[PDB]
């Protein structure tokens, strides 16, 4: 069975449109707690970090709010070690996608052999020198691989940093928006990935297959699944930074989900980059947060076919 | 070739919404007998078939309006039975599903060896004393399975009722919104289905190899499909009464229908659960209509890739 | 690398609803060109060809506009063939997709080899004595195969044209739409096809496997891609004279065209029957032409994993 640990982390500096901060409040208000306890899950709420204000925090170079986007990785690193050796699955509601650097972070404090599933339309592995846009939900997979030690200038806010992950550790899956140097660095590192071209393709049945035996194939290993909400269509997921047309469907990420629950080993979850704020009407934002919900659900064993608990309901 | 009776099933008690006894009017006046006599079609209309009110009808237990269910679904068996005899493809107007109890019913009667492919979003296999709605549209193949004799109570209404089929004869596609005492009965039972994880998976493609091989692999027999729309995503098919996200495209219903019709083995058809009522404009209405038309005009063989006549059109 | 040269076509007579010849317009004005020398592109614009007015054009039997649509397509003819011995890649931006006569004939005149994907919800095989509408987008293909020589009547205006190609050197994919007589013509010349059900048996992955060693299998050869883009569902491509539901996805279409890049065959690209004047609300018509671009830039090698420049990105 599973335990969870919910971590709100109301956080929006990774990039500039604010709104995402509202995250884990409407992701709450739509009963995620309740759903999950519904299903076999052990609940436990260790509440919405309390971020403080930094308020002078001047770009590096074109690096947009570092101090406040490398400590509130530090913080969530810290909450989600302790949840983690509380024996809980973490489940951090974002919030920018920045907050990776620290989820994975702390989860590989307590499990360092982790593997990662990134489900998103962008790459988020541009470095400081990479990036075009400074913003720093754009960057956080180069902080965490080793291999691009050497190559991330010591940023303010991030001297806590230490790379974690390997390039073999992590699939992308949903990718349809990717900048030139974030190729490169998909082809120099050799990262396994799944773009939008190969989950046509192969379907998203084969997708999963290879993903999950490129992570596990050699051994089972914690799992830790980073998913934007901008990895699935804007038909299903409008209420984002940075919508892609073209993305993973509602079953697609409905199956992604069900299949990683599957494994037995999902061992961290991020929800990230739900901006009601950026909802065009009211329903595109409970359309939003209600497929993150489903998405969140899946993970913890909600399954389309059913659920039953182990009685003769025949009675 | 092949000789089509219809049977329009103005019947709505199986659930709470009044409409879907329109079904069988907007699918007449969008054409269908029309359009079906366009193909290769021999149309005979049976009429719609009179349900007289039970105005005397208190729950049994919380089962809602059995022994107008009951009924209905005697007469509508009744009917079907003569379609069949007189050697025609019996097709049924919904309408609400707990009609199936009678069209499966009735079609047995003629032909005992048929299997059934149920494509919906829901299994309708409660039992009276596993469902928690009471409503009957959710409980008909419980009626109908021959293992499940034992546990259906004596309901009023329900007296002709003798199961007809074994779980090994019926194959789900299309679902995802299954209670728990209705996975308990997939399971204990054994039944065959593909959930829309399956089919994402496998693909329609293979869903539906596997459906045919599953039910006629040992030796042809007749075929009855009960097509619920909303086994249909509801961007294809709102006007329903409990329409479920993440559906089946209206691609993937051509699909499926176009594949029975080539088996040659159509026996008898449901077409059900459209409630003109439930569309939230106008468009909703003939969208739902227009997707119901075509999944029906499929199955007589209308085919994407074209139709010709025996004939040389070069002249 | 590829050279390309951009032709407008500003053409609408093959059928009935003016606006078709605004695409050159406003696909430029979506600023194509630049997007395309965005990426490796050498680009060309050989402007938009001016076809006169020929005030005296009355039907041949029931074949409409035929000295306008010959006349045009003999010009179109002429510029591609220039285009093509320029070595250029042509780009044919319409108008109606009866252009295609003139399109492929031009091609042809410099590579004869050459074989088609004709991506269409669409045959547009039919031949004059076989049309019902008398439009002569409808017709195209049968002007251009040498089996139909014989059966195609002398049409004023045509004189000019040879068929070019053999049944076995096109491969349509999209199909939802034939007319009794096309589809007689199919299966007498045995043309090679993907109707919308082979793309949901076997998946836009297999259909472009399939598709491409089809045409290549024997030795590689020039491809000629015709695309109309009422092969796109009209959720995507809305703004077009005859959508029907059940087409291609946005993805599809772009999996369709990485795949002809990936090939380096790619020698001449039609991109038709964009109708401005048809979309309900301005967002059809920026999603229609926002999707037809995406097409035209994945065929000129944008991928949707990304792409980089042969430098070192961690530089
Ligand atoms: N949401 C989002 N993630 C990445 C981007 C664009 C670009 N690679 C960047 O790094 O800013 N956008
Ligand atoms: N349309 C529909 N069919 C079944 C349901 C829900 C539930 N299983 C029930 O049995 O009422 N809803
Ligand atoms: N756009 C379009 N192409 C073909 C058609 C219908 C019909 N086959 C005809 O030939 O007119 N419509
Ligand atoms: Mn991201
Ligand atoms: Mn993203
Ligand atoms: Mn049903
Ligand atoms: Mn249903
Ligand atoms: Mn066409
Ligand atoms: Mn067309």
């Amino acid at each position: 069975s599973r335990t969870i640990g919910i971590i709100g982390a109301p956080f929006s500096k990774g990039q500039p449109r604010g709104g995402v901060e509202e995250g884990p409040t409407v992701l709450r208000k739509a009963g995620l707690l309740e759903k999950l306890k519904e299903q076999e899950c052990d609940v436990k709420d260790y509440g919405d970090l309390p971020f403080a204000d930094i308020p002078n925090d001047s770009p590096f170079q074109i690096v947009k709010n570092p101090r406040s986007v490398g400590k509130a990785s530090e913080q969530l690193a810290g909450k989600v070690a302790e949840v983690k050796k509380n024996g809980r699955i973490s489940l951090v509601l974002g919030g920018d996608h920045s907050l990776a650097i620290g989820s994975i972070s702390g989860h590989a404090r307590v499990h360092p052999d982790l593997g990662v599933i990134w489900v998103d339309a962008h790459t988020d592995i541009n470095t400081p020198l990479t990036t075009t846009s400074g913003n720093l939900h754009g960057q956080p997979v180069s902080f965490l691989l080793k291999e691009l030690k050497g190559k991330i200038p010591d940023v303010p806010g991030f001297s806590w940093v230490t790379p974690c992950i390997s390039a073999k550790d992590i699939v992308y899956i949903g990718l349809r928006d990717v900048d030139p140097g974030e190729h490169y660095i998909l082809k120099t590192l050799g990262i396994k990935y799944f773009s939008m071209t190969e989950v046509d393709r192969l379907g998203i049945g084969k997708v999963m297959e290879e993903t999950l035996s490129y992570l596990l194939g050699r051994k089972k290993r914690p799992i830790h699944l980073s998913f934007d909400v901008d990895g699935l269509d804007p038909s299903f997921t409008p209420a984002t930074g940075t919508p892609v047309v073209g993305g993973l469907t509602y079953r697609e990420g409905l199956y992604i989900t069900e299949e990683i629950y599957k494994t037995g080993l999902l061992s961290g979850l991020d929800i990230m980059e739900v901006n009601p704020s950026l909802g065009k009407t009211p329903e595109e934002v409970t359309r939003t947060v209600n497929t993150a919900v489903a998405i969140t659900l899946a993970c913890f064993g909600l399954a389309r076919e059913g659920n039953h608990k182990p009685i003769d309901y025949l009675n």
